[PDB]
């Protein structure tokens, strides 16, 4: 895959289309307020209440979501993962027309089929790599967050020119578009997620603030070693590659680096990921996901208040404190 | 323990020492500006050559290292850790006198014994958690980096003054300073990168991008799930713990997280993590780097040379060069 950039949207496909950005959270705001800044005719549509009002203080036209729907050619789907699929039933599907264009910033509704769009309308996908309010303020100084772009089905034959269009009007043609499929973009964002940069992060810096509280180290100084550090080998990890990092730190470190990294790390660990994989493969993982939503959330329940009885999360949150 | 910043630093001890710097890579550097410009009075010491000119272009009295010795009341010594012993056997030890003290910003070869200091003499550490250039710029904008200070011997008795005067001088009191020892800071540095920061994460990184392009995905998708999008990950963490992390990505991600960390980190991740640890208290990991260094780092050029032919350091390089 090459990567793309300005020069590479052949077609303004939005030209004279009229957009709708469903939702007014953060990445919704940072969406539609960019299209906006770059000349497209953005409106939006939302629930009443806290954000519809913001909305219209900000100076769109605003609407149900319905209603923003009908008089919408490009519809953006930013609500929640979770709630995508009801508000789609409900106020979305009554309201497409054949030729219109539904985006997403994530595949996963659409990939595992939770929501199916009627053949005669496109669906595509600009995913930004980076938060709402990042991806509002790089635009808002004009450059912006790369994304990755994808189309499912291409109803028109302009699908692929208005997702590239889409990622010209939000900043991230600035800096760099990468082509995928709606297939690879969850699959891979989930494994990444799951495996890598959250799940397996998170369980790596517990299970090592584990091995030395448990042995009896001071849990202050366990933190700074496991996670307060952190930042500065990622920041370096983030602009040389792991190259970069093993030059900045001492060469004491470097060969830790290198003789225990396949210690922890073992090919059993590399077998536990693929089982992880085949799980998002096989819509097993979804199924989950989907199923605790349906239930009320009971395992997330669980999850997330015994991660806020955690001795590094208290431990952490002193440490914080003292250093402004 | 608990965090001290300067008004806990009781005594300004380096008051009327003179201050030798004992290497002038960017350690030193920071160490010795900082400390200049904190008005104490700081020689530096280094062999002949370009850090010897730059020094003496910085303005630094700037003699050899037995010389500066000679001088100085007190001696920090920030040479690389592979040379520390030699270079103090040879130009340190015949230049001290009693009452002196000796510094180290890691606890490496006191701890482990490479380096025995005469029991008339001070040993003191102050270790900032930052890289130099970072211990040099946050002094000049008026803060600093935290630090562990500890002491190994006490002679005069005034070795505590002594380390948390070092600290503040550098900047370090500022911000935060955390009391340790000679044993924690060592044995806790070494497992933290060897584990958690720096091994630990780059096989969980590579781990994580040889499965996703094993199974066939593209390789620069990969790169941005498993290692580009780390970097907001671990900001969060950085910021607010592993709470804030989870409540800023999606509810997709944050299940996932829950669900297939544990999967990937597995009990038997942490009994890896314990022979880890092990290898560093019973000092098998200090004399197999020592033995490496001492046979002409055979095994530190070998690891070098794999990590260059990488597959995600070449991608990654292409990226970060597509991406200014």
């Amino acid at each position: 895959v090459q990567m793309e950039y300005e020069k590479d949207v052949k077609v303004a496909a939005l030209d004279g289309k009229k957009i709708a950005v469903i939702g007014y959270g953060s990445q919704g705001h940072a969406h539609a307020q960019n299209l906006r800044d770059s000349g497209r005719d953005v409106i939006i549509g939302v629930r009443p209440g806290k954000s519809f009002d913001k909305a219209k203080e900000d100076g769109f036209d605003t609407y149900t979501v319905a209603e923003a729907t009908k008089l919408a050619d490009v519809i953006m789907i930013l609500a929640p993962g979770e709630i995508q699929q009801e508000l789609y039933e409900a106020e979305i599907a009554p309201n497409l027309e054949a030729g219109n264009a539904v985006g997403f910033a994530h595949g996963f509704n659409i990939h595992f089929e939770f929501i199916k769009v009627p053949a005669d309308v496109d669906v595509f996908m600009c995913a930004p790599k980076g938060p709402g309010h990042l991806v509002r303020r790089t635009y808002e100084e004009g450059f912006g967050v790369p994304a990755l772009y994808a189309v499912y089905q291409d109803a028109t034959g302009n699908a692929k020119n208005i997702a590239m269009d889409w990622c010209k009007g939000v900043g991230a043609a600035r800096v760099g578009l990468l082509e995928t499929t709606y297939k690879e973009e969850t699959e891979e964002d989930l494994f990444g997620e799951q495996a890598v940069l959250c799940g397996g992060l998170t369980a790596l810096i517990e299970a090592g603030f584990e091995v030395l509280t448990e042995a009896g180290y001071a849990p202050e100084l366990a933190y700074f070693e496991v996670l307060h550090e952190m930042k500065l080998i990622v920041d370096l990890i983030y602009e040389g590659g792991f190259k970069k990092m093993r030059q900045s730190i001492s060469n004491t470190a470097e060969y830790g680096d290198y003789v225990s990294g396949p210690r922890v790390i073992t090919e059993q660990v590399k077998e536990n990921m693929k089982a992880v994989l085949a799980d998002i493969q096989n819509g097993k993982f979804a199924n989950d996901f989907v199923n605790d939503y349906k239930a009320g959330r009971p395992k997330l329940t669980a999850y997330r208040e015994q991660a806020a009885n955690l001795e590094i999360e208290k431990v952490g949150a002193e440490l914080r404190k003292a250093m402004p």
